């Protein structure tokens, strides 16, 4: 098999790698497609050691080969072993993105063209995913890839979940979703984030980042993540409070100092008033009170953009959400269709 870098073990229709980037169970190069002569991505997974990890990339593959929209990545092949003993690793093979939002975020100052383009395929995407009842759960600059001409697309859907919003209350200082920066308030209060509702704040923390290349809210650790979201939008509402039933979580807000708002233009004096507005309507402390999507794609500054029958919506929704070995089934049996 050629090698990166480790078995980078793809043809022969996929030859030429190039080394781009790694992870903590795969890697990912760049490669010639010899069939249709152009370079893709492939990334390679190794996760069949470990539960979870067969968890996640069971769940990727499962909604990125049901799910088709031009805002969200596609499966174009599978790679791997013909049968399930010979089976070490799994690749992936999507087209081939220049970038990422992150990394162009590094470097790169947008437009206020760009911003609204890419808020506006963001939004598309995510209407799409979340009429299919799925929740992302880790929407974050470095999960938006970018091709030469500015097409996005959303990708990694390891972390997702089917919608249950009736599940949704949990206790105070327990959840884990998302990556921290890009977490909303109600994770650390009451929530185990099971509503879209989560999906739109960090839309709304990716905004942020857009208008000035630094994360909005840059917390140091999972309990300094509050911090930073309540120095900003400031201390919440009677209203909003109440609407926390939980004691733990409403008695922490209730211990705190009073906070004043600071207001977006002031932390972003060249950015669009628009886009100001949206980005509050989308960074809004009770989620109940958050714009959903279909709502942000109607905002005045996605005007240029907008109409809904080019916005389309999944047919067939998810309805409803076992050791490594049943998994590493499962994962086969979900490969098959792209054998030999
Ligand atoms: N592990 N992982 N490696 C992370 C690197 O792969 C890059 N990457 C990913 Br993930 N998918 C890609 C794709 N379809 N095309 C180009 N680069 C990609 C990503 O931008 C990051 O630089």
């Amino acid at each position: 098999p050629e090698m990166v870098r480790q078995v980078f073990d793809v043809g022969p229709r996929y030859t030429n790698l190039s080394y781009i980037g790694e992870g903590a169970y795969g890697m990912v190069c760049s490669a010639y497609d010899n069939l249709n002569k152009v370079r893709v991505a492939i990334k390679k997974i190794s996760p069949f050691e470990h539960q979870t990890y067969c968890q996640r990339t069971l769940r990727e593959i499962k909604i990125l080969l049901r799910f088709r929209h031009e805002n969200i990545i596609g499966i174009n092949d599978i790679i791997r072993a013909p049968t399930i003993e010979q089976m070490k690793d799994v690749y992936i093979v999507q087209d081939l993105m220049e970038t990422d939002l992150y990394k162009l975020l590094k470097t790169q100052h947008l437009s206020n063209d760009h911003i609204c383009y890419f808020l506006y395929q963001i939004l598309r995407g995510l209407k799409y995913i979340h009429s299919a009842n799925v929740l992302h759960r880790d929407l974050k600059p470095s999960n938006l890839l970018l091709n030469t001409t500015c097409d996005l697309k959303i990708c990694d859907f390891g972390l997702a979940r089917v919608a249950d919003p009736d599940h949704d209350h949990t206790g105070f200082l327990t959840e884990y979703v998302a990556t921290r920066w890009y977490r909303a308030p109600e994770i650390m209060l009451n929530s185990k984030g099971y509503t879209k509702s989560i999906d739109i704040w960090s839309v709304g923390c990716i905004l942020a980042e857009m208008l000035s290349n630094r994360p909005i809210f840059p917390g140091k650790h999972y309990l300094d993540q509050l911090n930073h979201i309540l120095g900003i939008l400031g201390s919440p509402s009677q209203e909003d409070l109440n609407c926390i039933i939980n004691l733990k979580a409403r008695n922490y807000l209730l211990s705190l100092p009073h906070k004043n708002k600071v207001p977006w233009n002031r932390l972003f004096p060249n950015a669009d008033s628009k886009a100001l507005d949206l980005l509050d309507k989308m960074l809004t402390f009770n989620p109940h009170k958050r714009i959903e999507v279909e709502q942000a794609l109607a905002h005045p500054y996605l005007e240029q953009y907008y109409d809904p029958s080019d916005e389309p919506i999944a047919e067939a929704p998810f309805k409803f959400d076992l050791p490594k070995e049943k998994l590493k089934e499962l994962i086969f049996e979900e490969t098959a269709r792209f054998q030999p």
